[PDB]
DNA sequence: AAAAATGCGAT
DNA sequence: CTAGATCGCATTTTT
DNA sequence: AAAAATGCGAT
DNA sequence: CTAGATCGCATTTTT
């Protein structure tokens, strides 16, 4: 790709070890991010410390872009590295320049903001409509289709803690587990610890 | 404002009577909207017909913008008119042109997309964290602060059906009502039918 | 050992 | 009435 | 009347 | 155990 190559050339690159945190919530926003390599997680916490995963982002994804359109804006959430991470970085001020040079880039950002709004809205519906069993059953299906799923003679094999399934669908580790036994109880899946084979 | 005036001049205007529907969900997307006057509601329905209000939009708000960045895109939700409505309209194709003429407009769109993502994410958290009492108590507070709230010697007076409070916080008309009696039972509010005075 | 992540029944 | 959450108790895991 | 919107207890 | 939803029944509302 010609454009984004021109873009990066204008960004410093930084790497973050997995589990580290790239964007702090509440903190003043002035920089834009573009994940060159690695995946992360965007999450918001409750007063008590409880977390809720709003999304995962990957290669070719921008981050910290929500405060780019109105001075004195704060980070809307925490962004933690899921894996090692190589991330390009540029200042809004700097970035805004590029925009005026070539608009095509702002068009790339906006598209991601668009797709982002769809899925988050889809997420509002899920919490509003489906029950936790439904929400988990859907997450396993989705995860079983991502690139990090391994092949298995009976379907797909994923590996994830129950804590996270709780932090994705919005329930508690305790409910996830109970639900997980049922789904197996119904030969729908097979779980052993963090390993789950989604049959199909 | 100089820009948006240049914009409208390029859009046909259409009016929609209240309760009518401007954007059909699922339908192919090719047009952009900008509410010149009136307010609307963006909503998604469940398989059974049940509705969930993702948001309300007003004067100076764009609509149907999510399918503007990738050919063959479908409307992500229903958009129904809350009041009479005067709405400017333009085709993506046409709109994209303007972008290349002046980028500033795409910058206005994107900002709204940004703000939109914040609040929807804030909404995901609400459904995940707070209970229905908490979610309703917050809606009444918010609504009591909008421009259509009327002054009252004991606080603010809003007027809304319980069906809607159910469609905003994600509960059922029956739970809203029960919750509403409690909040009054606690001299927090005072409700008579569709009328509610939020004390304070 | 370290450092977390459970598990399931019970209320 | 049923789906979830929070505790009570007993055991198992990645850094 | 039209046309919806409830209300609350009960399970 | 508690918050919600779904039904059972009886009455009240904006077009
Ligand atoms: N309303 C909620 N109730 C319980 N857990 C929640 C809620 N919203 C988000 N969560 C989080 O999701 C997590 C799932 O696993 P845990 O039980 O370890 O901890 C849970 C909380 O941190
Ligand atoms: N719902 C969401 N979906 C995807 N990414 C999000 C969401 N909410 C926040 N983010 C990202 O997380 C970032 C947190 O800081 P910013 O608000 O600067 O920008 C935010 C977005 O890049
Ligand atoms: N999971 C849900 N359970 C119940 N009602 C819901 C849900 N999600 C959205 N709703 C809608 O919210 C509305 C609130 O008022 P009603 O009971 O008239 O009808 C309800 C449904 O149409
Ligand atoms: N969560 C949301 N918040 C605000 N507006 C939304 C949301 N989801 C959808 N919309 C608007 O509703 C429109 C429905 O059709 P489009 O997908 O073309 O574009 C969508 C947005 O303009």
């Amino acid at each position: 790709d010609p454009t984004l190559e021109w873009f990066l050339s204008h960004c410093h690159i930084h790497k973050y070890p997995s589990k580290s945190t790239l964007i702090h919530q509440g903190e003043k926003a002035e920089t834009l991010y573009y994940i060159v390599k690695g995946s992360v997680a965007v999450l918001i916490k409750d007063e008590e410390g409880k977390e809720m995963i709003l999304s995962y982002l990957n290669q070719g994804d921008f981050i910290g872009e929500l405060g780019l359109f109105e001075e004195g804006q704060e980070r809307s959430a925490w962004v933690r590295a899921k894996t090692a991470c190589e991330v390009a970085e540029i200042s809004y001020k700097k970035f805004r320049q590029l925009i005026q040079v070539n608009p095509d880039i702002l068009m790339r950002l906006s598209a991601q903001m668009a797709r982002r709004l769809q899925v988050t809205s889809e997420k509002v519906g899920n919490l509003a409509f489906l029950d936790v069993t439904g929400r988990i059953a859907q997450t396993l299906l989705n995860l079983a289709k991502q690139p990090d799923a391994m092949t298995h003679p009976d379907g797909m094999q994923i590996k994830i803690t129950r804590q996270e399934i709780g932090q994705i669908v919005g329930c508690s580790r305790d409910t996830v587990g109970r639900i997980l036994k049922m789904l197996e109880d119904q030969n729908l899946i097979s779980a052993h610890g963090k390993t789950i084979v989604v049959y199909g």
